């Protein structure tokens, strides 16, 4: 059992939950690959069996009538159909567990508070679209954001997958330019080109909300424009730098990841978008300051009259902090839920403590948990962490194109 | 079997073929990543052989007369004595390689430029102190710092170790109070109480340079007052925050680590202090702003009239950046070599590309390479890295008590 130390406080725990880590990560005793971004009925049975065990442990019914009955039910379903179906309460529990198990999520103190929309009866991309609109509407909640997941039909033999081709429900277009540059968000050039290829009439702004490309089983993806009133946005301004507003910067309220695969008991839901609310660094540091994203850092620094010709002025660090301030101020001014990196890491520390008492540990990816600015100012920097894969889980999956 | 390594900023891909040589198993398994953890007879011949091979291949003299002949000499030396002595050029080579192989060192672009003082003819702490003093003065060089290592005699059975008890050659004292809390550096309370135990009279200050505890083999440690004119310190002032000087903050010029064991070709050097120059975040972010270190962050923010009542003002971030500005400014004004985290990480990327061409990869500990402020503002943040143990190496070792 790995000993885990907190270096700010000196406290020591042992991550006993790691001994249950099912699927294998990328590291070996020879070499650590922790920094990498991307790391048969009987086996379906044993995964299902383990998850059912988890579920019945959660409802304090381990080794009971209902429990063995369910185990029995699932085996007979797998023998008769090659798969099985989650009860609604198992689906809700499985989606919360997937979030709880997600090692790169710093927002996991909230894991128990997740609204699960069961769209497993979804019949078409049109119906998929309506479920998504209602997810966006519920989660956004006029800026008082609520965490939600909508679970579309599971992967099953004989039919294709439901897929949302967009990486998030709300994403800004990235248009390749006349001089090789990108207008808008360079992370989204690929999905943008797919949208245009699929009949979308592009804009040419920097913050053009993308249409959804929604794929029903064994179907070409179908284009759907999001009702503009469903997409809550936040114009960005800085509390004391009034020129900042003339940047014309915006971000959207709702972070809704739509390209990940939800795995529960060996069942796979390739389409199960989930949303919570932003941590400000995601927007202010990564989305706005990454050189390969909007890349506003130097322009903000020039505007702040910082000395950008020497690194030792820390012009980057100063301009980045003010961009993060602008994000936090703007979302608070718009009354859109947002959490700064200090509050978020502070709640994650309570999560680790809750999880140590609850499960004997907590799978966490230090490199993703530590925020991208002010790392060692947050308490997670000084927390050793054990990274491992537990199921139920959100998994990456290939792009359907 | 050759890890794909991606840079997520430019999109470039390398394969770390050097990882295949990893000797000492690290702490990670396919089951769980422990990458964020701080602290994870004739077998001497197999390491010696490989090291002698490294030396001669590095000088294009593999499979040659001197190579074959040196192989016999070490073979014969171990045969008669059970160990061997490094040739001067080999010791130089091994020290440079151990630095080059240090995965947590961001300044390895400098690995080729290292002054190696050979102290293998040493005995008694008085000789150690002279060697240490020659090192400090050469390394300090009136602020024009020069990388240097002093290699005291190797370990051999029966004979007690040469050990410097201090973690660094320059450390500030840490004093408990009528309330248990620490005056000075809480990182050195242990060695502060040990020096005090060995007949040192404590000061009253927050920046008392500790005395050295030098351990001759099988002899008890011996206190030594460092000559005050040999300990170059930098008073901390801020370029535009006039009141910063009045905080009385100081840091010393020379980061000289004196607790790590140098391993070269199977030989172990428990006393081998190495020094270079500071990266500004080491002082300004970790030493001054860690909560378990000088913990000055709030004091500076109060002086800046920042809103410490809400985390989302990012007062912590703003205060930290100005402390880092004051470190860089103060060292540059004192004309003491220092490097900001942008310059250091940029050079490290250059180092990675060099090592890719030279050796097919580079052991790098992502969590230690990425600086503790403005992580994603540096290129190393977006660079995937592979971490593994190569020899020769700097290794941690137990405290000699
Ligand atoms: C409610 C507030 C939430 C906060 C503050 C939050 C915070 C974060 C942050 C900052 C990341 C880093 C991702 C990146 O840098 O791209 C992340 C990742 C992640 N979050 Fe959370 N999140 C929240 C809600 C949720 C919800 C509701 C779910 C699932 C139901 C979830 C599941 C995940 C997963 C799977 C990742 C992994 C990212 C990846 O591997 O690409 N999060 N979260
Ligand atoms: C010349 C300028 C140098 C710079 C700018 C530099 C920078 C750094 C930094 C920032 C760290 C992080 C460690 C921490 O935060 O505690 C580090 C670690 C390290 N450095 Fe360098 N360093 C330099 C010279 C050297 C030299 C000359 C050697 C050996 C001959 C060396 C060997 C190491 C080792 C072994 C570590 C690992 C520290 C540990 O594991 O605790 N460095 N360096
Ligand atoms: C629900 C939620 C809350 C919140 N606060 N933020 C987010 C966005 C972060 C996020 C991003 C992703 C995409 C990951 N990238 C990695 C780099 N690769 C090149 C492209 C894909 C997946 C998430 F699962 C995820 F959560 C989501
Ligand atoms: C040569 C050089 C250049 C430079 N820029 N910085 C340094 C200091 C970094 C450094 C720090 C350490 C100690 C790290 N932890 C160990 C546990 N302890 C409780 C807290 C501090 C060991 C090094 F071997 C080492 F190198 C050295
Ligand atoms: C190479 C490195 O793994 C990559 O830049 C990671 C580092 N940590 C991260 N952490 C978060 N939260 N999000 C990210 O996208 C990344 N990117
Ligand atoms: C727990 C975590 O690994 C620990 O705080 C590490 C993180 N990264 C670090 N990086 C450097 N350069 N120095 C450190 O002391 C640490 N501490
Ligand atoms: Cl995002
Ligand atoms: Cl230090
Ligand atoms: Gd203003
Ligand atoms: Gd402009
Ligand atoms: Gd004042
Ligand atoms: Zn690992």
């Amino acid at each position: 059992f790995p000993r885990v130390k907190n270096w700010e406080v000196g406290s020591i725990t042992y991550d006993t939950l790691s001994a249950q880590a099912q699927q294998d990560g990328p590291c070996t005793p020879r070499r650590c690959l922790g920094s990498l971004v991307f790391p048969a009925p009987e086996q379906l049975l044993s995964q299902a069996r383990d998850f059912i065990n988890q579920y019945y442990s959660s409802i304090k019914r381990s080794g009971s009538q209902a429990h063995e009955q369910r185990l029995q039910e699932v085996e007979a379903e797998v023998a008769a159909t090659g798969t099985y179906q989650l009860r609604e309460s198992e689906l809700v529990f499985g989606a919360k567990q997937a979030w709880r198990n997600a090692p790169r999520c710093v927002g996991r103190i909230q894991w128990g508070k997740l609204q699960v929309f069961d769209a497993r009866d979804c019949r078409s991309a049109q119906e998929m679209f309506t479920y998504i609109c209602n997810h966006i509407k519920y989660a956004t909640n006029r800026g008082n954001l609520r965490s939600a997941i909508t679970v579309f039909p599971q992967r099953c033999p004989g039919r294709g997958d439901f897929r949302i081709w967009n990486s998030q429900l709300v994403r800004y277009a990235g248009y390749r330019q006349q001089d090789g540059s990108v207008r808008g968000d360079p992370a989204n050039v690929e999905i943008t080109e797919l949208c245009i290829q699929h009949g979308w009439t592009p804009g040419n702004g920097r913050f053009d909300v993308l249409p959804l490309l929604l794929q029903a089983p064994d179907e070409p993806p179908e284009l759907f424009l999001l009702p503009p009133e469903l997409v809550l946005e936040v114009p960005l301004e800085h509390p004391t730098l009034e020129w900042f507003a003339a940047l014309g910067l915006r971000w959207y309220a709702l972070p809704a990841v739509s390209n990940m695969l939800l795995e529960i008991g060996g069942l796979e839901f390739p389409a199960a978008p989930f949303s919570g609310w932003y941590m400000s660094t995601e927007i202010g540091t990564r989305n706005l300051c990454d050189p390969h994203r909007y890349n506003i850092l130097e322009d903000v620094a020039v505007c702040m009259d910082l000395d950008t010709r020497t690194t030792s002025s820390l012009w980057k660090d100063k301009a980045a902090v003010e961009i993060n301030v602008a994000v936090l101020h703007s979302y608070q001014l718009a009354k859109v839920t947002i959490v700064d990196h200090h509050a978020a890491t502070a709640s994650f520390m309570k999560h680790l403590e809750n999880e140590q008492k609850a499960r004997g540990g907590c799978p966490a990816d230090w490199a993703w948990i530590v925020p991208p600015i002010s790392g060692s100012l947050t308490p997670v920097f000084h927390q050793e962490m054990v990274n491992y894969f537990l199921s139920p889980a959100f998994r990456y999956q290939p792009d359907p194109w």
